[PDB]
């Protein structure tokens, strides 16, 4: 579980979203497995608006932060799990790293702020939703 809380956006993955997140819904996508809903309190992530290619991501499973390695934000093939059939994911960043399913929220972050969190795993990969095009969520 996690999510990101910028301004007064709630980013979470969509496969793990509630029934508060969905009646309070700005924006959704299926394909990139994201969901942000609004929220009353603001938030004190920041959204990194970069390019880096290494970062540190939270791994519940373990109860640490590992330094990590990834690839730029593609379309990439899952492998079914209890919530979405096998399929292409879009805008999925790669690393080789720990991700069992409650693992799915951790944040990856730079020195800039937060890329995105993680959304995929298996066999010592993990990979990330990413958000920094996601211009939007630094206004309103
Ligand atoms: N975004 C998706 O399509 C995923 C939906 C949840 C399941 N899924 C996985 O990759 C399983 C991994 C187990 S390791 C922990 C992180 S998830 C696919
Ligand atoms: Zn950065």
């Amino acid at each position: 579980s996690g999510a990101i809380y910028v301004g007064n956006y709630r980013v979470v993955n969509r496969h793990l979203a509630t029934h508060n997140d969905w009646a309070n819904l700005v924006w959704e996508d299926s394909s990139r497995d994201l969901l942000v809903s609004s929220t009353t309190a603001q938030g004190c992530d920041t959204i990194a608006r970069c390019d880096c290619q290494t970062g540190v991501y939270y791994c519940s499973s373990r109860r640490k932060h590992y330094p990590v390695s990834f690839s730029k934000p593609s379309l990439i093939f899952v492998e079914a799990s209890e919530y979405y059939p096998a399929r292409y994911q879009s805008h999925l960043m790669l690393a080789v790293g720990h991700s069992e399913p409650g693992d799915c929220g951790g944040i990856l972050r730079c020195q800039h702020g937060v890329v995105g969190i993680v959304s995929t795993g298996g066999n010592g990969l993990v990979g990330f939703a990413d958000v920094r095009d996601l211009l939007w969520l630094d206004e309103e």
